[PDB]
């Protein structure tokens, strides 16, 4: 149901697409050791937050290598292109995948946020319900990517009004709570919702690619823009969480921090 399987690949397209995922798993990897050493100059009270990028890095960093030998199982090199042979190759691997980083990725936002209690576990659960939504919607409007490009669209809109509310929760919650943030933090978690709303808006244009793009080079483009939104709001938005993480740690009196 994926366009991915509509089309031959080029050995230049192939090798491109081969060589972005297992370099996702080399940087995700990378990253995990990276989470795993600072941990320890992490005050208590905030080292969850790490924790969850280290899982989150292992979870990209499975289905990234998993949809790498995923892709050299499904195609093979057959009179000067890449074609076909076996379907074991689809995208939907990476929408489980968002369910369980997801969470992950909004829980260490509030950790840092000073959160606790009723509010973390409330505020917690409309976020994981919201995204939830945002990407069970998303995944049956891509199941028709190929066949009705109109189930795709109004299945996005309705996966856009989820973005939508999830954000203005995120928003409210980090607009309303820096001023309890130490360190000078106050300053830079306003720049990774910057980070979130830049990063995370990706994942939709991707989407759409099937609907304006309809080749094999739009099948390069998606790989390409889902390979920068997902350094950028796993890796970057880990290690700026981790920063300020850190940098509260020591405000606070941790000598490790600090
Ligand atoms: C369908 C729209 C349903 C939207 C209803 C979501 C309301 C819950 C919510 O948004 O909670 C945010 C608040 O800041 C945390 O307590
Ligand atoms: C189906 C297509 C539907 C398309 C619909 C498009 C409308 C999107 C509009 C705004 C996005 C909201 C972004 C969230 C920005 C958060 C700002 C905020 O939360 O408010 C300020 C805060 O309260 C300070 O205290
Ligand atoms: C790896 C981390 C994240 C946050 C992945 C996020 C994915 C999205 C925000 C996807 C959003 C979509 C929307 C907004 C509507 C079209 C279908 C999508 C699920 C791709
Ligand atoms: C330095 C520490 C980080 C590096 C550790 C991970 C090393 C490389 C992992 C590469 C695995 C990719 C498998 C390719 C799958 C395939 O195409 O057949
Ligand atoms: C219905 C599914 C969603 C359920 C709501 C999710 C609940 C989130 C609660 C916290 C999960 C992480 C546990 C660690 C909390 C860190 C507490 C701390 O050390 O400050
Ligand atoms: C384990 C994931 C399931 C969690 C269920 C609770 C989250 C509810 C979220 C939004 C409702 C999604 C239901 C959409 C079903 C329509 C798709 C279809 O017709 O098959
Ligand atoms: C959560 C559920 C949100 C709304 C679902 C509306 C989309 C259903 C489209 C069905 C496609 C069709 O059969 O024509
Ligand atoms: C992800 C973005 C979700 C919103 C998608 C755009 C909303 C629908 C716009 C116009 C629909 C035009 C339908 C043309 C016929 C399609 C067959
Ligand atoms: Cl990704």
């Amino acid at each position: 149901k994926n366009i991915e399987s509509l089309f031959d690949y080029s050995a230049g397209q192939f090798e491109f697409i081969d060589h972005l995922l297992t370099m996702g798993v080399g940087v995700h990897f990378a990253a995990l050791i990276f989470f795993l050493v600072v941990s320890q100059f992490v005050a208590p009270k905030y080292r969850i937050a790490t924790a969850l990028s280290c899982i989150v890095m292992v979870s990209a960093g499975l289905i990234l290598n998993s949809q790498a030998v995923m892709w050299t199982d499904a195609y093979a090199y057959v009179d000067g292109s890449y074609q076909l042979q076996d379907l074991t190759f689809s995208n939907g691997y990476r929408y489980v995948n968002w369910m369980a980083t997801i969470p992950c990725l909004l829980l260490q936002l509030l950790i840092v946020l000073n959160l606790k209690g009723k509010e973390l576990f409330s505020t917690a659960t409309w976020l994981i319900l919201a995204a939830w939504g945002m990407i069970i919607t998303g995944y049956v409007g891509q199941l028709y990517e190929v066949d009705d490009i109109a189930q795709l669209m109004i299945w996005g809109a309705v996966s856009t009004a989820f973005f939508v509310v999830m954000n203005w929760i995120v928003g409210t919650k980090i607009f309303k709570n820096r001023a309890t943030m130490l360190g000078g933090t106050d300053s830079t978690i306003t720049k990774v919702f910057w980070l979130m709303m830049f990063a995370w808006t990706l994942y939709p244009i991707a989407y759409l690619v099937p609907a304006f793009m309809n080749n094999a080079d739009g099948v390069v483009l998606r790989q390409l823009l889902f390979t920068i939104a997902d350094i950028s709001s796993k890796v970057i938005y880990g290690l700026m969480i981790t920063y300020i993480a850190i940098q509260q740690s020591a405000a606070a009196g941790y000598v490790p921090a600090q």
